[PDB]
């Protein structure tokens, strides 16, 4: 019981700038499809993997831009990671890694973690960094733990504990304040060539930095793609702004809806400092996706071409 996709579909899933489309009831078996390709049709239970996907939908809200869409494309991101690079991975990572992706935002609710800091929310007491973070990664053992849902319970108990140590590191990684250090640390690994994929500690810093590529992977679309999902991810922003505006508190200019008209040039900053740095270092060390790269410096230029009033 192979699930298969349209003709178009079964050819563009396999690109990088791949869109899972409009039709949310396809991107359950779109997430099926990817896991049978790459990690292969035994890896999990069907009735159980169906299960554990449908509860993961579920617990993802109807926010903007940190939602279930979110969630799928950024396992379709690493789905195209894995498929080329085939030899570079274990078995167990493979597994990790796209549940990882699926989980990596589980009860988002379109805030970041200096809202939740400034509000004074209960998830900022119990997890003082990486906040929302460390509550995705509680959600993901939650629903693991849930009768029928367990989509590991055939792995070996220190094969659990590893996956379960991937996942954890995984989703941690996605904590864009995280990313910074980690890519400098992989620069400097790499240009001195210490860099050892067989080192743990390595693997885990590159593992991170694919976790922040899959995650930013919105730059790395085709422009019309990349531009309609700018408008979701400022509707989010901008509510957060309002927020802390009831707060007594002037937000970031990224947030404040009354600083629309500078966008533009906002995206070029983030480009500039985030996503091209991320996909050189990625490019660096995983020569095969070096499209990412390719695609993200392609939406710099169509951000150029607003600036100048061509669009
Ligand atoms: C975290 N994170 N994750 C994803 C994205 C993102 O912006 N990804 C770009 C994107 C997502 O989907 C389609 N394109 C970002 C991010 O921090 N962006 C940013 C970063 C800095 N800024 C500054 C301004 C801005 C806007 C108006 C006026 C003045 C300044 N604007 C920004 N925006
Ligand atoms: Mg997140
Ligand atoms: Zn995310």
């Amino acid at each position: 019981m192979q699930f298969t996709l349209p003709v178009r579909l079964c050819k563009e899933i396999e690109l990088f700038h791949f869109d899972i489309g409009p039709f949310e009831n396809m991107w359950p078996g779109i997430f099926v499809y990817m896991v049978h390709r790459s990690c292969g049709t035994s890896c999990f239970e069907l009735e159980k993997l169906c299960r554990f996907i449908m509860s993961v939908k579920k617990n993802y809200r109807r926010v903007p831009y940190h939602n279930w869409k979110h969630a799928v494309t950024v396992a379709h991101c690493m789905y195209a990671i894995l498929q080329n690079n085939h030899t570079l991975f274990t078995d167990l990572e493979r597994k990790g890694l796209l549940i990882a992706c699926l989980c990596h935002d589980l009860d988002h609710r379109g805030f970041s973690n200096s809202y939740l800091q400034k509000f004074d929310h209960p998830l900022a007491a119990l997890y003082s960094t990486s906040t929302m973070e460390q509550h995705h990664f509680s959600q993901t053992v939650s629903i693991l733990q849930l009768e029928g849902h367990n989509i590991f319970s055939t792995l070996s108990s220190s094969e659990y504990e590893q996956v379960l140590e991937i996942i954890r590191k995984a989703i941690i990684a996605t904590d864009l304040a995280l990313y910074f250090g980690n890519r400098k640390q992989l620069e400097e690994m790499y240009q001195t060539g210490s860099l050892n994929l067989n080192n743990q500690s390595h693997r885990d810093r590159v593992i991170g930095l694919m976790m922040t590529a899959c995650d930013l992977c919105s730059v790395t679309k085709l422009w019309p793609v990349t531009k309609l999902t700018a408008n979701d991810i400022y509707a989010e922003f901008w509510a957060e702004g309002d927020e802390m505006k009831k707060l007594g508190i002037q937000p970031i200019p990224m947030m404040d809806r009354d600083k629309k008209d500078e966008v533009p040039q906002g995206q070029l900053g983030f480009y500039n400092a985030v996503a091209i740095p991320c996909y050189t270092t990625l490019t660096q060390i995983l020569p095969p996706t070096e499209p990412l790269l390719k695609a993200c410096r392609d939406n710099l230029s169509q951000w150029e071409k607003v600036i100048r009033g061509e669009e």
